[PDB]
């Protein structure tokens, strides 16, 4: 129940997967909501903008 809050940080890619050759796809906005949905490798599953995209749980 309980939702992550991404770090305001000021700038964030999202990878298609657990791996940097993923490289980019699409970026996501600081402070945003997100119902955390499972997680593989140094990096979160959640689903926004209708879409699916990693993050990196250290930086959150």
């Amino acid at each position: 129940m309980k939702t992550g809050i991404v770090n305001v940080s000021s700038s964030l890619n999202v990878r298609s997967s657990a791996s940097t050759s993923s490289k980019v796809i699409g970026s996501l906005s600081g402070n945003t909501k997100v119902t955390i949905v499972g997680e593989e490798g140094a990096f979160y599953k959640i689903e926004y903008k209708g879409s699916h995209g990693y993050v990196a749980k250290e930086y959150i």
